[PDB]
């Protein structure tokens, strides 16, 4: 006994593992270059010949949408059909879900040292989760409890409307407004949106921007060699607080609001002085509604792997 | 037992009625003045009094938030415990929901003829609902199908911060800003909402307000007698679009949003003729993610007491 096949594949990497069925448990995690393969299937194929456990079942996180059954990659050049791969493989289950989806599933079973809280009190056991993430993009996923079942609620959540609160914030829509046409959430907080402030930042003043990229927002940032790139990074953490204290509000998700990784840890210093935690609380008379919510940062290496392990687990009729 | 008792009650009014168990249909409904009665266990047994009817189950909405055991109506020498109620009638089941909630559970239980439908195409059957109102307030909930059963997400998602998407709106954002601190969706999106419209567009081109009604607006709006009114009015219609868009996108709600009726069925004909659509699928490249999503106005005229009907029906081990 006895072994599922799980993954996650984000970006040009795939990273494979085995989830123990009666368990949860992962091990055997290997990571291949999407680059060196053709398909997810060749990549699966090389993983499950050099280890030997006969396998049925599998559930791979992947960071695209997840509609019918072609799947096409967001940031790298795969795309499958997912029947098709499940009869080319032994498989006789063969779930594959969104990455925010399988990060979500993976929450119930995250420990302390998984975790790192900014503000709140603790969690009411049972009740609505969010999670999100700045990273290439804004992801949102809800998770409630209902009746021993976990049901993650997946949604396009980091594509509502950007939310100003303020005239210089409002300056930003508009300026982003002209360029690009709706402005959402996401094209101010996500790695393309930390330069999206940048250059509306130095818009506003009346100057050129450089050609940044979000590594270089964050270092000169944190370097204090830079203003606009210092603004731009404290801007965003406080677009990140509000727009968590929104998803706490909306859902009313007394279980806790939870950080993906993403771009943060790259900045946790600068993020922990940052106006983040007074702008999650920032809602005039609802800040009690919200000022007890647990935020936490999740820094466990591989939710993504926990997480399909757990959904496959549901699926298959246990009780997580 | 053919019958269960259900109820709405407001701040004035507490209105009663009968569920039949098996089918959730409503009936012998009655509306008494809360000023009549020194309680609302009085009013109950009065109303069974004069139907002559035996019933061992109730529910009721009310419009107050539910979270203990004790009721803290306003009306407040009619605030009270459920369990002490409970046990005075001699019940074996006593449910007490928020108002808002209960209108939500009505949902399921809605015709075609009940509903009003503004775009999209057919409800993708058992996917999530969203479902908004501007009253007084502005009410939000969530409803998700779960082993057969719809289960109700309340929360307080009427007062996250309200997204303008131009400069006039934004405009409106900093004037409402600098008089009360952070602007809600609600303060623009409700009775009152539609008087701090009017107040800020009327600044906003420097002049001065009068202290004017929910009621006026709506009703200048309509007769084409204010420029200042009926700008207010077609504000709150896109804003109001934008804002059940953005609860699409963030829970993926195929089943469907559904906005309660408060304030609009009175500009019925204002609302239809107005940007509401449109707005709701202004999303950018996410508008073909809410194009097929389709939105209608509850137009029941008890849809607490249906709802209530169907909270409880499912509370007893029925699927709705």
């Amino acid at each position: 006994t006895k072994y599922a096949l799980v993954g996650d594949v984000g970006g040009t990497n795939a990273r494979l593992a085995l989830c123990d069925i009666a368990s949860g448990e992962i091990s055997q995690a290997k990571t291949y270059s999407g680059l060196d393969y053709p398909s997810l299937e060749a990549v699966i194929r090389v993983y499950l010949e050099e280890h030997k456990v006969e396998v049925k079942d599998g559930c791979i996180a992947i960071a695209c949408p997840i509609t019918g059954d072609w799947v096409a990659m967001t940031n790298h050049t795969w795309a499958f059909s997912i029947a098709e791969m499940k009869k080319n493989l032994g498989f006789s289950h063969l779930e594959i879900i969104n990455d925010f989806t399988a990060v979500s599933m993976a929450i119930p079973m995250l420990k302390k040292e998984h975790l790192i809280q900014f503000g709140g009190a603790e969690p009411v056991e049972g009740k609505p989760i969010a999670v999100y993430g700045a990273g290439t993009g804004l992801g949102v996923a809800h998770l409630v409890h209902v009746d021993k079942r976990w049901v993650s609620l997946p949604g396009e959540g980091g594509h509502v409307d950007f939310a100003p609160n303020s005239e210089e914030e409002a300056i930003i829509l508009e300026i982003l407004r002209a360029e690009i046409g709706h402005v959402s959430a996401e094209r101010v907080l996500s790695g393309p949106g930390l330069v999206n402030l940048y250059r509306a930042i130095v818009k506003a003043d009346n100057r050129l921007p450089e050609n940044l990229k979000p590594k270089d927002i964050t270092e000169r940032a944190l370097a204090d060699s830079c203003t606009d790139c210092r603004r731009a990074l404290s801007l965003f953490c406080v677009i990140m607080g509000r727009f968590g204290g929104n998803l706490a509000l909306n859902l009313g998700t007394f279980g806790g609001v939870f950080i993906a990784g993403g771009i943060v840890p790259r900045f946790l210093e600068f993020f922990k002085a940052s106006g983040f935690r007074a702008a999650f609380e920032d809602k005039g008379r609802f800040k009690e509604y919200v000022h007890d919510i647990p935020v936490y940062l999740i820094v466990h290496d591989n939710p993504g792997l926990l997480g399909s392990g757990a959904h496959l687990r549901q699926t298959l009729g246990h009780i997580l």
